[PDB]
């Protein structure tokens, strides 16, 4: 094909330009963006909270951003810093964990948007191969 | 995938982190060219169409503005791929050569994911980009 609507690069950045913009509106009543929602997510994967490291790896952040986005998201009192008995661990306050319940409702609505309409079985595949690509290990 | 608490499982993250590692690839695959992502989609738009294309009509297809389009096909013009909106020998035979490149690119993320499901995931893709 010559065309570029075929051009899978080209639908990636497009659909994902839609879905992200779509989800930042939705969170605006949150005080989130799609960064600090994410991470708010990661710290609320675990009890013990999540490695910095960690977070760097999953979205392919550099140090500063995250560092940025960490104080955002404990100033407001949403997460805190931790140590790990020598890791950097940010884990997840009550109310950040209710905030994140309340903001995925809305991440949910709005992926609604997007996606309902299309088989969970075929959306479930395009998720496993995205899976593949941005999480090789 | 379905209540999942997961960021791995978010579908607009995943759509976004591929989207980025994908266009980032596709840059430097395009550095020789001395195109860009977005010049080159302008390139392509031309040669789609055997003579023509419109300018209100590419900030629509690319999500962008007229200012940004003008400067794009400026730089194309300057180096003779377009005639102001067709292509020129040049243009066709650069974009065939780009094509390769992202082509080559695209292959270094999908190759080794079976090829019916990366094109159902075009499908799918497409059907939420142009209903
Ligand atoms: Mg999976």
């Amino acid at each position: 094909s010559q065309a570029l609507s075929d051009d899978i690069g080209f639908l990636l950045s497009r659909v994902g330009g839609m879905v992200l913009g779509a989800v930042n509106k939705a969170l605006v009543p949150t005080g989130l963006r799609v960064r600090s929602y994410s991470v708010l997510v990661l710290a609320c994967e675990q009890a013990e909270g999540v490695n910095q490291r960690g977070v760097a790896a999953t979205m392919g952040l550099d140090p500063s951003q995250i560092v940025g986005l960490v104080d955002e998201l404990e100033e407001r009192g949403l997460v805190v810093r931790t140590l790990d008995p020598r890791n950097k661990l940010i884990a997840a306050t009550e109310e950040g964990r209710r905030l994140r319940d309340d903001a995925k409702a809305r991440v949910d609505a709005a992926h609604g948007r997007y996606f309902e309409g299309i088989p969970d079985t075929v959306v479930n595949q395009m998720r496993d191969t995205l899976q593949s690509i941005a999480f090789p290990t």
